[PDB]
């Protein structure tokens, strides 16, 4: 049969980019209906509409086996109280597991259950997190530099978006007199 | 419904010990028959039997889509001229791919189609390599200090030990005339 050619890529721990690789950007324009303050998240895209972060994606196609990586950069930044995060997803086939290594900064990430049971899991430069199948994932940068992290996933995992989109999760991770907390989701 | 608990576990970069993993060690007694020098390897294991790998393994239930991932440790030495390596391995399930970070140390891949075709793949600190579907891989330490890796993959991948341990790489990674080749398997 057809086999594929095996590669090495070089990841700088620093940026946390990888040459050759598919970035994506997503602004504070790209998150609509993401933070709880939505005033607040209108106005900071109105005057400078920040990055809040990059992702620099090695894909295959979607195939049972296989697998895909990608690194994140995770700028620091607040909407209001609220800590910059990633979008979140459930994986489209459902059961896919993930693996998340911590390369640089400070942060952490919420999982939730199609129940809409939240777990936190703090993250610093060298934690492994298991994300287990059933359980949608964001992260959150907590720290004053790029949270920088790689992600190892299923080729055939993909992305489900439209849930957390609409209701978010059940915890939200704020900023409260110099504190950082996990708290419940007001909206929620 | 039954849901796993999300994780997260602290790997040192600089030892590659993760606590609480399934330890695995592997000394050069565990390595015979895959040597090229036979006599220096009988040697070696009378005189010293080092250590040439360690795993600290964090795996799941065999299930698809699911996700294992286990750090290494490979030591520096040769037998003869030939540098310490991992055993090597198929999947079980063949067509199930591997991701490894390169951590710490100099060293590289070898990888391998079930037809013999074979490849090198330089690895140093935040190399990352694809392992396609098919591919037979083996990891080699070239330096003088352990060479240091995290690897993802499948839970139902499994591993398929026997051809290598029979008929080897069609490649070999020794050192001579003071530099690193990577030349022909003279026993294949
Ligand atoms: O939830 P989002 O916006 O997809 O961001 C998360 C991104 O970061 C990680 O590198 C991976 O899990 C990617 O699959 C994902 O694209
Ligand atoms: O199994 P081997 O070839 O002895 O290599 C040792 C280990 O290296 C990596 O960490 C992974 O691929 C493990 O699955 C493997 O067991
Ligand atoms: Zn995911
Ligand atoms: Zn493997």
């Amino acid at each position: 049969m057809m086999y594929k050619e095996p590669f090495g890529v070089k990841v700088d721990f620093e940026t946390g980019i990888i040459e050759g690789a598919k970035k994506s950007v997503r602004r504070l324009s790209d998150m609509e209906g993401y933070f709880v303050d939505e005033r607040a998240w209108k106005e900071l895209v109105e005057k400078e509409d920040p990055v809040v972060y990059e992702v620099y994606a090695v894909e295959q196609e979607e195939k049972e086996g296989d697998l895909n990586f990608a690194t994140t950069v995770l700028y620091p930044g607040k909407v209001g109280k609220e800590f910059f995060f990633t979008k979140g997803h459930f994986h489209a086939k459902l059961d896919r597991a993930e693996v998340y290594v911590a390369l640089k900064g400070k942060g952490g990430m919420l999982l939730q259950t199609p129940e809409g049971d939240a777990k936190w899991i703090s993250m610093e430069p060298g934690t492994v997190v298991y994300v287990p199948p059933y359980w949608a994932h964001r992260t959150v940068n907590i720290g004053d530099e790029p949270f920088i992290f790689l992600a190892i996933y299923p080729a055939d995992a993909g992305h489900d978006y439209g849930t957390i989109a609409e209701k978010g999760f059940s915890k939200i991770v704020i900023e409260e007199n110099g504190e950082v907390k996990v708290v419940d989701n007001p909206r929620w």
